[PDB]
């Protein structure tokens, strides 16, 4: 059919919400993740996540979001993770629920790749922080929510080009920095 498609028809369910995130390696764009959140089924977290995107909170009363942060962890052949606006290290935590909230669900399976999901450090701590998968991990079904999806083939191959950025050999960070310059929602 000849028509541009509609944001709608690349979405599993048209009612969800979509953000995305510019990206820059180091200081030239590498690409724009397109992320579907899953507000149908993960309404809680989803939010949580959402509302970094566009920047809907205070830190005293300042500007908190996923905005000029980076991907701190990027291993290969598993995920990469960031979002950590509090400390940019992988420490920080913070939620539109507080410093943290109970695991909404585990209905989502981490079946395929472009999974975004909450990183959490043990059960009922979703903080700011999430990975997206970058291969099916589903031991991971019961650990971690899974709370949205990239759209797109332009995502996809972002994604792959990231996890392959040259790391630190143990802690696995990015040589040159890998971040989050514009995000918001579509």
């Amino acid at each position: 059919t000849i028509i541009p498609y509609y944001l709608s028809n690349l979405l599993t369910n048209p009612s969800n919400p979509v953000v995305f995130m510019d990206i820059n390696l180091g200081n030239n764009f590498l690409g724009k993740f397109k992320f579907e959140l899953f507000q149908n089924i993960v309404p809680k977290t989803s939010e949580n996540f959402r509302q970094f995107c566009t920047g809907e909170y205070k830190v005293n009363n300042l500007p908190v979001g996923y905005k000029n942060t980076i991907f701190h962890r990027v291993i290969k052949e598993f995920m990469i993770q960031g979002g950590d606006f509090i400390n940019h290290n992988g420490s920080g935590s913070l939620s539109i629920y507080g410093e943290k909230f109970d695991d909404e669900n585990f209905d989502i399976k981490h079946d395929k790749e472009g999974l975004l999901s909450m990183a959490n450090s043990g059960p009922n701590t979703n903080g700011c922080q999430f990975f997206i998968t970058t291969k099916k991990c589903e031991w991971l079904d019961g650990k971690n929510v899974v709370f949205g999806r990239i759209i797109d083939n332009d995502s996809l191959l972002l994604l792959k080009k990231i996890e392959n950025v040259s790391v630190t050999p143990y802690i696995y960070k990015p040589k040159i920095p890998i971040n989050v310059v514009e995000c918001g929602e579509l």
